[PDB]
């Protein structure tokens, strides 16, 4: 028993979702994800932690008039991928790499029932621009950048100031990962906010900051 | 990662369990097993049905008795292997109202339990207490008087750490003066042993005291 999803506009256009769970011994662990408006045509950057915070998600949209179009999961763990068993029953499109896919096929999980094969993609037709730098948090994370917002969503490969640490690297490559943030670097966004996949909001700064952690854990 | 398994004192066994969060990292989970003589007495069964079953079979393999389990309260990070330990036929124990508090949620409910603030086990090995109101409404404490050791449970917090944990069914008004009924009992203590983190002396008593007088401040 956690508290529920919460929904707050960060910019036009631009929702920053978050999901809460219960970590006994540690305590309240916060997840993001995003929501993004085309006119009255919504699409979700990572589904909530879970299938119920996913429904609330669902409710937040339609009780509003949107029409959600697509979710994007930036890779396959359960805190990007949980709605998308709830999102497929609906008949809402869903979307991950063709890696992140095949990832979720081989553990059994529910699949994307659409996925793209190269380092590039987008959805909404230009409104949300997705792209593979390279293994890190995982061999298959992915991030997106919305170019209206300038607000680049760096998932689970960035980690916020408030973090000293990369987290879970179970699944890890981490002598690629600062190599992986240098490449989403290479790609000179005009980023204004990096969206990480849990805590808060921050500048570019984010990025150097992870490119630290990273190149001290292979150390 | 696996159970793990480790010496504290002779007869007392430290048992970690730890279980990947998708979303976050790694997390453990402290109990323990006293031995007296062949016979094995588990303070706080580990996180999962998988575990527990592993941790018996830590026992028998040795040839040691499994004579009961406690757990210090209702949430599942303590009595995940009760309905084990029920199936298999060992007596499980807790407090009457953890007990209660248990069968309210539907979930698996001791065969034993103890009506007082005070119960003794074994024969004088493990020494219960309820203190009052912290981590949860039903928390208690184990007292060794051999090894002279405090099993905390939840109710207390290591440091090497902050945050009083999940506090969902905490009572964080009635914390600090819950910690100080531990004190009034002056057990000779020599160690205190956190349901999760790392294994402190009686420093960890006033820790947590400081934590409950700043969070209800
Ligand atoms: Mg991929
Ligand atoms: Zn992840
Ligand atoms: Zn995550
Ligand atoms: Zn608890």
């Amino acid at each position: 028993g956690h508290k529920p999803l919460e929904v707050i506009k960060i910019e036009d256009g631009v929702y920053l979702h978050t999901s809460f769970k219960n970590i006994e011994g540690y305590g309240l662990v916060d997840s993001n994800g995003l929501v993004v408006l085309d006119n009255n045509q919504a699409y979700i950057i990572d589904t909530p932690w879970s299938e119920e915070d996913t429904k609330l998600l669902l409710s937040w949209a339609t009780d509003r008039g949107y029409q959600v179009m697509a979710s994007i999961s930036t890779h396959s763990h359960e805190d990007r991928t949980a709605g998308i068993k709830l999102l497929n029953s609906k008949s809402i499109p869903t979307y991950t790499s063709e890696l992140t896919k095949k990832l979720l096929a081989r553990e059994g999980k529910p699949v994307p029932t659409h996925y793209f094969k190269d380092d590039e993609f987008t959805l909404g037709n230009g409104l949300i621009e997705l792209y593979y730098p390279g293994a890190g948090h995982t061999e298959d994370n992915i991030v997106a950048w919305l170019p209206k917002s300038k607000i680049l969503f760096g998932g689970c490969l960035v980690r916020s100031h408030e973090r000293e640490g990369l987290g879970y690297v179970g699944d890890a490559s981490i002598s690629s990962w600062a190599d992986s943030i240098k490449n989403i670097v290479s790609k000179k966004y005009p980023i204004q906010m990096v969206v990480p996949g849990h805590g808060k909001v921050g500048s570019s700064d984010i990025l150097d900051h992870t490119i630290d952690l990273a190149e001290s854990a292979s150390n």
